[PDB]
């Protein structure tokens, strides 16, 4: 259901994440048909993003994520559910359980520093850069390299 094309983009794209360090996957929207989604490794200065088929994607990269790797999350419920509904039962969630409040300690910052990567408001690859940023007590600030260019 995906071209290709598109699937030869997007396995390159998740086979330059490293299993071996923090892998961020948030989804925006109902889970089998997001508006977009995001994953970031901080520590390779790397993201993958797309928005608005999703539902393709979505399934594709779940589909090549590397074994038994540690998935952070900001609220896991329905990735669990997508995950073993496409036979990986393997990958591990972690959900990184922020209060409103806390998620806002570096709000404005990353949204002035990164808001053009999506441009109160709210998207997907920010709100990993924000967690992030709380859990490292300082902000996020790297030179991120997109892996996945917009098809």
């Amino acid at each position: 259901n995906l071209t290709e094309i598109q699937e030869a983009v997007i396995r390159e794209a998740v086979g330059k994440l490293d299993p071996t360090n923090t892998l961020w996957l948030d989804i925006e929207g109902p889970a089998t048909d997001p508006v977009e989604m995001a994953l970031f490794q901080p520590a390779g200065k790397q993201y993958i993003h797309c928005f608005r088929a999703m539902p393709g994607v979505l399934s594709y990269v779940i589909g090549l994520l590397p074994p038994d790797m540690v998935v952070t999350t900001q609220g896991s419920d329905d990735i669990r559910k997508l995950f073993d509904l496409h036979g990986r039962r393997d990958l591990k969630l972690v959900d990184v359980r922020l209060t409103s409040e806390q998620a806002r300690q570096f709000d404005q910052q990353v949204w002035e520093k990164y808001g053009h990567l999506c441009k109160e408001p709210h998207c997907a690859l920010l709100d990993c850069i924000m967690f992030q940023s709380v859990l490292d007590g300082k902000l996020y600030e790297e030179e991120l390299t997109p892996l996945l260019p917009s098809s």
